[PDB]
DNA sequence: GGGTTT
DNA sequence: GGGTTT
């Protein structure tokens, strides 16, 4: 059920319209935008769609990638020169850059204008094609009255000339979808939206102090900086029953500067010290393959060594197996490994040595038997309880004593499908000129994920969250972190103060420059 | 003067090792000025270590930084690294084993973990098993004032307090509470005080918000505090714009050993030193590097005018003699080799390497400012020589000529060179690095800075306050409410840390 | 303070 | 967020 406004967005981006398309916090921007997606990969081909968003949270919230990652400049630094020799040095990023009929950039209000001007460079020189964004079709979508670009002056990506040139046509939402239960709240949200907080307002916000239910469900929690969301993830993981498993990052090299290699490692986003359980929330923070990527959200299934794994894969690939082949593995390993391995540079190889050393296998510790929740996906005819495949995995997972076990994770898409991953230890980097190594670190990429930052919030549905606004430093970091929340029930807010929450005036400017969605039915008349 | 005051003076002046604190504005820093003079007269001039947590801090009371004092550096490493680094500068080495008393003032930024570095490195320079080698500890400040600053994600601080080094050396404390800084005013330090220890009620809350009033339009340049360097700077720009004088700009000099641009851009942004300085005549600046006995992190000065050295060579010796003959200022100003000889009579490869970078600091002639042709006006050909001395300049770099006022209010005249800074890696290599003044403005000092100052005129904006002590530190500068403006104070931001409250109930 | 990376 | 060095 896409409302006429949303669909009309549809269609115009189907006739080929480059467009940016707005709304107050949870208006069905993105939800409708999956759905574009769809028919613009028929348009164009299923790989000629970029599909971007200015975080991997945000990003993954609509099946793609950060755009950085997706454009190949890294961290996008430097001239627009260098960027674009970056780039074409990177034969997947240089064809990608060729082959794409269209851009869809979400949460684009954390995107500044130099970016959006370098990208415009990179590819018309790429495209050979003076036109907007060498010709790509463009689709821009967020609320400038949520975060703005991180500045470390940087101006809105509406100031800049690649967006005064690319862009042709604007296009408004109104109706608020997230929170449809509760008009109320919807008022107080959207004059929070503009920085016009009364004292009814003030009322209502500051009763939410309250705590939440108790129901079993364990909470979202916002807060302003990563020192505050870490301290509420490891108490959130203290409360989880089960036997904690620790994994300590191995740190290097031979930066002198021992607190700027901490400030370095930091944006390595995986902790020095990773506690994990079953049951765990976590994050993927580094871009693996084309669907586990940063931002990629799973849950923890268990911690097994990849021998132990690959047994349990096979085994949930066919439960009915006959348990023969489960026993040969059980006790003789050599054919396990073998089995396993049947299927399975240089500088490369010593980063394998390091990776070796790293979650130190203990001979002498005893192996926690497996959680009995892993082999439900059987235990959904009397001699069909040949479930000794139960024990017979229980058994290989003690003969991994004195291996290294790692986090099984279950990753869920924003379509919803699921992939097991078995979470191996990644190498985290910086080099010198002659490729030694300034800082690095080898940890797993992961990171608990219960408790957001607010910036890595912005684009989420938290039907039940609590929300910290001691710390907020930005122009619309609270009204994110509120408006994150579906019904008033579910939410906890502390530290509303409304001396905090004011927007910005550029955009109080621009957004009355900008066309309603009658104008976008009369766009598609004209159209067609 | 107060008999509390000469007491803590008298049981340090008897040998005891002496944690001494209370409110801001206590006399704390005034009394220590006396005590270092009784220690000196004890164990010898050079033999007493005056230190603080900041350089401005330190500078108060005529000292230089803990990590400049002892050779530590940054002093992050563990202790067996920085003992190996101290004892390999023999001058350092020698200080470790000649001192007899360690004077630290703001000891709240101290943070636990650099005590018991400290602590390691006196024991094993001076073959020693007490505390600190035997060292007398003479520990002053207010730990309701600002805590240490750590950018690790990792370890939290430790306030200094808590090390080991601190309970097994500090064997005597001292609670002052009479305050002095806001005599006049017993009210505002009833504000302060309850302020101090996170108790705020909805008078005092309502008093402070109405100090939002502006300031006198007096002649009088406020002190302005903010809690952010963004913050700082803008203010300090807005007032250089303030004042009448001509603009001068200095443009940092970039390098490093690294290639790859974007790693080196990434690590830049860390640089302390601007890319770019502003200056003019009579601005207020700070000088950042530690240069000298007398000139180091947090000496403050003013900017006189601008000259090369030639120039200020002759300036110099003008106003060492201002009853001149004026003969020999024709004879440099008509041969400028001449003035050159005079200029080197009076007078490595990496050094010369960047001492090149340096003669690229600068390049269009300007009149010099009448101001410093103040002479002896408490017949003058002298002046206009010295401006045609100073036109022949053209071509080469005007440096800011700086009078530096130390604590005990002797002055200093110092024409400021460029510096250097660089990030290293474990050799010693550098990977990227900056030349640049040593200095920057000072009208406005972050909060951090602040503490240990007495500001009788001060704006200070709470906008961006983000830790325990910052608000109250700022507000305690203040001598009066009639000098105190205050904006975006937030009673929600002011609670003091519960070890602190826990410490101090013990004391 | 906060995102972004073969 | 802030401070500390050749
Ligand atoms: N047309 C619609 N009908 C019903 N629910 C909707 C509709 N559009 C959006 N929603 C729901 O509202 C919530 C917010 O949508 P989302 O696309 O994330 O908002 P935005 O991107 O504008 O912040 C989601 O839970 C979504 O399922
Ligand atoms: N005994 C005293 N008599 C008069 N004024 C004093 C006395 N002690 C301190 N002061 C004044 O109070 C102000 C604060 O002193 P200071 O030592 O800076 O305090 P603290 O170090 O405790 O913050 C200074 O201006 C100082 O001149
Ligand atoms: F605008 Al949104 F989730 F994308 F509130
Ligand atoms: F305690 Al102070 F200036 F040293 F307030
Ligand atoms: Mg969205
Ligand atoms: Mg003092």
């Amino acid at each position: 059920g896409l409302s006429k406004e949303q669909e009309s967005i549809i269609k115009l981006a189907e006739n080929g319209h480059n467009i940016f398309y707005t709304g107050s916090a949870g208006t069905g921007k993105s939800i409708l935008l999956r759905e574009m997606i769809k028919v613009l990969k028929g348009i164009y081909g299923r790989e000629n769609v970029a599909v971007t968003a200015s975080t991997g949270l945000a990003a993954c919230n609509i099946g793609g990638i950060t755009i950085h990652s997706f454009a190949g400049i890294g961290l996008g630094k430097g001239d627009a020169d260098k960027l674009y020799k970056k780039v074409r040095r990177s034969r997947k990023h240089l064809r990608r850059w060729e082959n794409i009929g269209a851009l869809v950039v979400d949460e684009i209000s954390m995107l500044d204008a130099e970016l959006l001007d370098k990208l415009d460079f990179i590819a018309r020189k790429i495209r050979k094609n003076h036109q907007p964004f060498g010709g790509i079709q463009l689709i821009f979508c967020g609320d400038f009255f949520q975060l703005p670009p991180v500045s470390k002056p940087t101006k809105f990506a509406f100031e800049s000339k690649a967006w005064k040139e690319g862009v042709k046509m604007t296009i408004m939402l109104q109706k608020v979808f997230r929170q449809r239960g509760d008009v109320k709240f919807i008022d107080m949200l959207n004059r929070m939206r503009l920085g016009n907080i009364d004292d009814e307002t003030e009322r209502e916000f500051k009763k939410l102090s309250r705590p939440l239910p108790d129901d079993e469900i364990i909470p979202a929690e916002l807060y302003s900086t990563r020192m505050e969301v870490e301290r509420a993830n490891n108490s959130r993981l203290s409360k989880l029953p089960g036997q904690v498993h620790i994994f300590n990052a191995i740190d290097g090299g031979a930066l002198e500067d021992e607190e700027l290699k901490e400030r370095l490692l930091q944006n390595f986003l995986a902790p020095k010290e990773l506690h994990l359980k079953v049951g765990a929330q976590v994050m993927m923070v580094k871009n693996l393959d084309a669907t586990l990527v940063n931002g990629s959200l799973g849950k923890v299934i268990e911690f097994m060594d990849p021998e132990t794994y690959f047994c349990y894969e096979a085994l949930t690939n066919d439960p009915s197996m006959p348990p023969e082949k489960l026993e040969t593995w059980a006790e003789n390993p050599s054919k396990l490994k073998a089995a396993m391995e049947r299927e399975q540079s240089a500088v490369a190889s010593r980063k394998s040595s390091v990776k070796e050393g790293f979650a130190k296998s203990d001979i002498g510790e005893p192996v926690s038997p497996l959680d009995s929740s892993v082999f439900d996906f059987m235990k959904r005819v009397v001699l069909e309880n040949i479930k000794r495949k139960e024990q017979l995995m229980q058994t290989i997972h003690q003969n991994s004593a004195g291996k290294r076990r790692l986090p099984l994770v279950r990753f869920k898409a924003s379509d919803m499908s699921t992939r097991m991953v078995l979470v191996e230890p990644e190498d985290w980097a910086i080099e010198d000129e002659n490729e030694k190594p300034l800082v690095s670190r080898v940890q797993l990429p992961l990171m608990l994920a219960w408790s957001l930052s607010i910036h890595k919030s912005q684009g989420q549905t938290l039907p039940k969250v609590k929300v910290d606004l001691r710390r907020v430093f930005e122009k619309g970091q609270a009204y994110v972190a509120l408006s994150r929340a579906v019904s008033r029930e579910g939410l906890q807010v502390l530290n509303f103060d409304r001396t905090r929450i004011k927007a910005h005036q550029k955009v109080i400017d621009f957004y009355l420059t900008l066309s309603s969605a009658e104008s976008a039915y009369k766009q598609l008349e004209a159209d067609e």
